[PDB]
């Protein structure tokens, strides 16, 4: 996250941290008992690595009573998901066991009606991703709130240029943004989750070049038809 501030330790129970060999990844968000939500580019990058899910974190290194790393029992990425494009960019993780709940570790009601998000509306992103263009990884989560940009704006040439479907979303990105690390997170809107954070290189902070995510009100028969 650039631009963002610490986050309030185990205030956001739904944010897990995808692992890869002990390491995080990306962010994700708890979306039932079992399932975390992230997005499929991540998974690109592993197959030849072990991927957990740490839940009830704020600090990645220290230990905290409510923190509790998960072993997948099954990766589950968007079957018309592509490694050169940036279309149903979804991943479901499905963990070895029902987590254990409690005020650190809590499902987050996520979309199911399929309408836009009005522009404007203040969204929170969190996650472990960098928080400099030196690459600098926080050890603790950090978030920031961002507002919501209509999706003919993101389709400018001088912006998305005609990439954002109606399946995608953006927030604004000027000097706060969502950045590498972040990618698979949960954007969060009205404590409803909106958004997750799309996994393709982006550079961060530029205005000209919104924050892109996948709306999963857009795909929650698909969703459902995993978890099913
Ligand atoms: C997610 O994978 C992401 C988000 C912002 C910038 C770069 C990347 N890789």
């Amino acid at each position: 996250i650039l631009g963002g501030r610490e986050a309030e330790a185990h205030a956001r129970p739904y944010m897990a941290s995808v692992q890869l060999n002990g390491a995080h990844l990306c962010g994700g968000v708890l979306v039932a008992e079992q399932w975390v939500l992230s997005a499929a580019h991540c998974l690109e990058d592993a197959a030849d690595g072990k991927v957990q899910v740490l839940l009830g974190a704020h600090s990645l290194s220290q230990p905290e009573p409510s923190k509790r790393l998960y072993d997948v029992l099954r990766a589950v990425p968007h079957p018309d998901s592509q490694p050169d494009t940036i279309d149903h960019d979804l991943l479901l993780l499905q963990l070895s066991e029902k987590a254990t709940l409690g005020p650190a570790v809590r499902p987050l009601p996520w979309q199911r009606v399929d309408r836009d998000v009005a522009p404007g509306t203040l969204c929170d992103v969190a996650g472990w991703g960098i928080v400099n263009h030196a690459g600098r990884r926080p050890d603790s989560l950090q978030h920031v709130l961002l507002p919501v940009l209509d999706r003919a704006t993101c389709n400018r040439r001088t912006h998305h240029d005609g990439a954002i479907t109606e399946r995608l979303m953006c927030a604004e990105s000027n000097r706060r943004d969502s950045c590498k690390g972040d990618s698979g997170g949960p954007l969060v809107c009205g404590g409803v989750l909106e958004g997750v954070v799309t996994s393709g290189s982006r550079v961060c902070g530029n205005r000209k070049k919104p924050g892109i995510y996948t709306r999963v009100a857009s795909y929650a028969a698909w969703i459902d038809s995993v978890l099913a």
